[PDB]
């Protein structure tokens, strides 16, 4: 598979229907449809930069998951920095713990789309730019971090 892109994946958007996504997405040329969720690729290289995409039992979307569409530009994750970090901590403290720049953005929630309460917003922080590099993980829940790990920083 081939062609998923960035200014794909940001045309994308919440509530569409699984028909939308996957013609927007690039249809059966960019992605394959794994039942639980849509997968499309950038390139033939299928650990390469693709999109992950899922549904309500509606059908509509509801999550946006992406790994080296837009990856974290400056990674300098360390264990100190993940050490100031804890659970209960609001989005802008935890940026002022940890630099924006070294983390992506993993995925967006609206479990509950339309409604937009629940959201889940995931962060993946690592150490270097290298594939797989030692990272960190945080979750918010409506804008507070309630999950927190990490592997092998520094």
């Amino acid at each position: 598979y081939t062609g998923f892109t960035p200014e794909r994946y940001n045309k994308i958007q919440f509530g569409m229907d699984r028909t939308l996504v996957w013609q927007l997405a690039g249809a059966d040329q960019s992605c394959s449809d794994q039942v639980e969720r849509i997968i499309c690729y950038n390139n033939p290289d299928h650990y390469g930069p693709q999109g992950h995409f899922f549904f309500n039992a509606a059908d509509k979307l509801i999550h946006k998951r992406q790994m080296e569409l837009f990856p974290a530009p400056k990674p300098t994750m360390r264990l100190a920095t993940y050490n100031k970090t804890q659970t209960g901590m609001t989005e802008a403290q935890f940026w002022a713990a940890v630099p924006s720049d070294t983390c992506s953005a993993l995925a967006e929630q609206y479990p509950n789309w339309p409604a937009t309460n629940g959201n889940l917003r995931e962060y993946v922080c690592p150490s270097k730019a290298e594939r797989f590099a030692p990272s960190a993980y945080f979750t918010f829940t409506d804008g507070k971090l309630t999950s927190r790990s990490q592997s092998q920083l520094p």
